């Protein structure tokens, strides 16, 4: 793989100084036998620039042929090593350094992806600060200002809550984004993917309800007047945080910090066999936080066309009939916008799952962490754009 | 009233069916305006009545003669402020936990970022001002705010400037550099700069006030008699002092660093450090381009606001004046001379190869 190449050219450079801050033959000689494998196992590789020359073109033979000086340097190099002599042998390492450039240097040329982490941190933090932010100010207003006398009151102070602990995990995810490595320990690590998964299940629920409580609204008002109380939607909500934490237990459960290469993780430690009970996983929260939220949301707005066409065909009332269908097109807003914001990491998971596709490619890094985003971006936006559009609300501002 | 801008635009879409639709526009405007509001109505009316007796477009125009914009905007400014606010500290850091500061390089780096954390550490009181549109933080934050945002764009400008200055000298004088390149010259100069431009932070503190405008809290200049006068020296100023004379100085440094090496590329002959002189000439382009793309839309758009009454409601006017305001603080917080630091102490970190 291209990868083994980058992870062995990258072994090469580094016990290249190695040999620079050696101060005895015993470090000297160490890095030397590491380079000649790595070397070795490097010319057995294909560059990205040759990726379609063939094995015995002459670029692939001269890719080859450089790395036959280089070994050649190291095996000169070691025996000055293997004599006791850190001078000669600190000095032939000049001659290695040349000889990577001269030759091989022309096929493996690398770019600093310093531009996309910038980006990355940049996208993330404007998610958290708006999100966060957006959601905490929404649920004060609904405490403060405009007390939660409506059901609906209630609904967004839902969606804002979930919303607000979701966008909280960021600051966390963003630093082990930049340093690859878990440091907030297995406590950060299960309260962190609890809450992720919890308030990702909290906030489609409420949003899928909030579209059911429309429907009464819009469909039937005569019944909606003895549904849409406050106390009912009160209780509606309480099942939501209550249901959402079969997800929320059992992640927090499994949620482990594990070292992987001399770095910590911080990941899921499903039952053996795992990668089955990954697999299930992945196939309900598709099924439950994807497919399930979709069809009741579309069913309502199916429903809600069609009991307004009935409004309609009656030719009554102009202004009522035109009111009702401004709250039918916002749950096809609500929907397009769920669908666009979560098909993309939905698609992701199962991509990942059975295609391997380099986890170390910039665009797939840039792909990834834009459909990562785009998640949050619907939970989080959700909540503050009903509320600073609701007529209420905007008057408690 | 929502409900009635929402039935005026509803019929603009709709003989007997024209009629009917002005006819309902009509009444539907005439309950809206129940002023330059009052007015925007009356020549509706007008028009709507001019409808009636026969175009359906010299209708639409006058409506339209906001919570997605001030979202991207509190987005642009938040990115802003955590990738310049958080990327400076670190920045600060590394050279105090690392590399030390043995250089004079390293010093000017410090004072940049120590600037430019500054710079952004204001945002999120003037992103709070955008949105609330009234100053609730008073006179004694709109003193602090003002003077730190004023003081941080001159230490942060003359820094970077000086910097280029640093790299005429190590290059074009490289004989005279080593005695003239000292961390404790560098010292001094930075010094310098920062006591320097108090000459802007204590006049702005001076005059920065809270005073009630438009019913709402407002937090601006007091500029003494004749308040018109003083404000346009200042504007005037700024524009020289701040972006006129900058640019000039690393332009010159750049045309004279260009020089001495087409000399070196001849005269030195076959070298890998004539080469390493190269890059630091690009550099200086770099960051004379990077200043001008960030400094110009601003610098540009203080001059029209002040001559040309343009609509400060608009949404294309407030899109494009909070994409210049970020632009400035893009350029001293996201620096090419931060960016390339960065990209120097962490290298095998950020580095992978071309796949
Ligand atoms: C190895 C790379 N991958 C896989 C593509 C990931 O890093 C990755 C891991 C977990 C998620 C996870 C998720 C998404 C879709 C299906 C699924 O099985 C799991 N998400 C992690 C994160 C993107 N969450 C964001 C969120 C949005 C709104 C409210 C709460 C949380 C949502 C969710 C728990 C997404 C990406
Ligand atoms: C009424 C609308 N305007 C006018 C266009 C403004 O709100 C406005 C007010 C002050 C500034 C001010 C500035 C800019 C250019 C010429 C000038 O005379 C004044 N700036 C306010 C803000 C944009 N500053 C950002 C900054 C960047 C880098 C380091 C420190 C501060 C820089 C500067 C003090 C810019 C816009």
């Amino acid at each position: 793989t291209m990868a083994d190449l980058e992870d062995n050219w990258e072994t090469l450079n580094d016990n290249l100084k190695v040999i620079e801050k050696a101060d005895n033959a015993a470090q000297v000689k160490d890095a030397l036998t590491k380079m000649r494998a790595a070397a070795l196992d490097a010319q057995k590789a294909t560059p990205p620039k040759l990726e379609d020359k063939s094995p015995d073109s002459p670029e692939m033979k001269d890719f080859r042929h450089g790395f036959d000086i280089l070994v050649g340097q190291i095996d000169d190099a070691l025996k000055l090593a293997n004599e006791g002599k850190v001078k000669e042998a600190q000095a032939a390492a000049e001659q290695l350094k040349t000889t990577r450039n001269a030759y091989i240097q022309k096929y493996l040329r690398s770019a600093s992806s310093l531009a996309l982490a910038i980006a990355i941190t940049a996208l993330y933090s404007a998610v958290c600060a708006v999100g966060l932010l957006g959601n905490v100010l929404v649920m004060f207003v609904i405490v403060r200002y405009t007390k939660m006398k409506t059901a609906t009151n209630i609904y967004i102070f839902s969606l804002a809550l979930a919303g607000a602990l979701a966008t909280s995990t960021l600051p966390f995810q963003s630093a082990d984004y930049l340093m690859e490595t878990w440091p907030f320990g297995e406590l950060l690590c299960k309260a962190v993917l609890s809450i992720d998964y919890y308030s990702m299940f909290t906030s489609i629920f409420t949003l899928t309800m909030m579209c059911v409580d429309r429907y009464i609204a819009v469909c039937h008002p005569v019944k909606a007047l003895d549904f849409r109380t406050p106390a009912k939607a009160k209780l509606i909500n309480i099942c939501i945080w209550v249901l959402a934490s079969g997800v929320g237990v059992p992640i927090m459960v499994m949620a482990v910090t594990r070292p992987r290469d001399g770095a910590v993780v911080c990941m899921l430690q499903f039952p053996s066999p795992s990668w089955y009970w990954d697999t299930v996983t992945k196939i309900c929260v598709f099924l439950f936080a994807f497919v399930v939220p979709i069809l009741i949301i579309t069913v309502c707005y199916g429903l809600m066309l069609l009991r307004l066409r009935s409004v309609r065909l009656l030719s009554g009332s102009k202004e009522k009939d035109r009111s009702l269908r401004r709250i039918t097109r916002m749950v096809l807003v609500v929907v397009v916008a769920f669908v666009v914001c979560w098909a993309p990491i939905h698609i992701f998971v199962i991509v990942w799952t059975l295609v391997d596709i380099d986890r170390r490619d910039p665009l797939v890094v840039a792909a990834l962490h834009l459909c990562i985003a785009l998640g949050y971006i619907n939970s989080s936006l959700n909540p503050v754009l009903y509320a600073f559009l609701d007529k209420n609300f905007k008057r408690c501002f």
